[PDB]
């Protein structure tokens, strides 16, 4: 009986009971994914993604910029496995490797490829894109 995303997101205070009535009603209409009517409604992307790593036990990263990518733990994953999966190896951490993703809809079935150990990470779109291009240069 965990939260979904809209309960989250009113028990934060960052909608409103009106707004997610309203962005529920169309996704019954559309199939839309939730996040992204209540974010074309006017929900900041943040704190969207703020959500959604709580929702699945993730760490939202506010910052890419500050990350060295580890190259060791960027062979891990092939260049084409990281696009496509939307997943960063960026280091190692007490036997773990750190993974930044950039949809937590993808948690489990990168963590299920990797079987091993993993610390993940969520972060934004521009935030993800320009850590990966450091991370696998083309
Ligand atoms: N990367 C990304 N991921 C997103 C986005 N929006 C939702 N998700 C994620 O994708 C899953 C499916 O969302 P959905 O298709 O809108 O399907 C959702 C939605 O139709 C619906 N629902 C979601 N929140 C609420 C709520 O508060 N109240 C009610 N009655 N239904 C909700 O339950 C279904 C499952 O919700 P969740 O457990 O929260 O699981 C969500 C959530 O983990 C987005 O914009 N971007």
């Amino acid at each position: 009986k965990d939260l979904k995303l809209g309960e989250l997101l009113l028990q934060k205070g960052w909608i409103s009971r009106e707004a997610l009535e309203e962005a529920l009603v169309e996704q019954e209409k559309t199939g839309d994914l939730l996040g992204r009517i209540l974010v074309r409604k006017g929900l900041p992307e943040e704190a969207l993604y703020r959500a959604l790593a709580e929702e699945k036990g993730l760490e939202f990263l506010e910052s890419t910029e500050g990350i060295v990518p580890d190259p060791s733990a960027a062979l891990l994953l092939l260049r084409s496995d990281a696009l496509r999966y939307g997943a960063v190896p960026i280091g190692f951490q007490n036997g773990e490797v750190e993974v930044v993703l950039s949809d937590p809809r993808h948690k489990e079935a990168v963590a299920q490829l990797l079987n091993r150990p993993a610390r993940f990470y969520l972060a934004l779109p521009q935030a993800w894109e320009e850590l990966f291009r450091r991370a696998y240069p083309q």
